């Protein structure tokens, strides 16, 4: 059921409900002569939407806005960016022209900066240490520690039972630990574990690319994360 990297051109984009009120959304681009998808979240906010990440891109994201308008039909008000790589905000200043209100941490938002990397508007408060959890309207934002990056936020929908791992979080296919260039190996399995204890109730696991699953994906990732540090 879920869409593949096959079945996207890039530039198109997929919706796809895991629950209700939660989508995911799916976006390809080209990279180094392979095609990767990448996924990133709705979350019905009362008659808005809550957009979590972009869509990987400018043209995505335009694609991802004209997609939701088209089969959601409510707006998007705020998005947030889960880190700094461009699956996450790039397609933030498309998302900011058209009245989204654009959040990233504060750690989001300078490595955004340093990277030269399109910058949220919006500074999410209270996520600077490891274990922090913030509500935000239908989500908790929670900063793991780091590990795909030193800034990932995961995003938990506790009426859906939806836990959003974004790139900290691997899919079940994947073998290596993905782009690690920004990557914390040896903090990232413990940052794994503390989203295990604080969801644990967790029926639907959303990598930030590839195929959602359920909790098996984390220790997934930490097997994966522990097979790479061991290269
Ligand atoms: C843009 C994303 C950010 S997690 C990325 O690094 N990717 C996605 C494609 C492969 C890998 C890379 O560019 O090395
Ligand atoms: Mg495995
Ligand atoms: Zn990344
Ligand atoms: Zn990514």
């Amino acid at each position: 059921e879920y869409p593949t990297v096959s079945e996207i051109p890039v530039g198109e984009v997929r919706l796809y409900q895991i629950a209700d009120g939660v989508w995911s959304h799916i976006a390809t681009q080209s990279f180094d002569g392979a095609v990767y998808p990448s996924n990133g979240l709705i979350v019905r906010d009362g008659d808005e939407l809550l957009l979590i990440d972009t869509a990987w891109g400018a043209k995505n994201t335009a694609a991802l806005l004209a997609e939701i308008e088209k089969q959601i039909g409510l707006p998007v008000t705020r998005a947030v960016s889960t880190h700094f790589h461009d699956d996450r905000v790039g397609g933030v200043d498309v998302l900011r022209a058209a009245g989204v209100a654009t959040y990233a941490s504060p750690s989001t938002r300078r490595l955004a900066e340093v990277e030269g990397n399109e910058i949220p508007t919006h500074s999410l408060e209270g996520l600077s240490s490891s274990g922090d959890a913030v509500r935000f309207g239908p989500v908790e934002l929670f900063y793991p520690g780091a590990a795909h990056s030193t800034d990932n936020l995961v995003v938990y929908v506790p009426s859906a039972s939806v836990l959003y791992g974004g790139c900290a979080i691997h899919e079940l296919s994947r073998t290596s630990a993905g782009n690690v260039a920004d990557a914390d190996l040896a903090e990232w399995p413990t940052s794994i574990e503390r989203i295990q204890q604080r969801y644990p109730e967790a029926q639907f696991v959303i990598p930030g690319h590839g195929l959602p699953g359920g909790l098996d994906l984390l220790k997934h990732t930490t097997n994966v994360v522990k097979a790479h540090t061991n290269r």
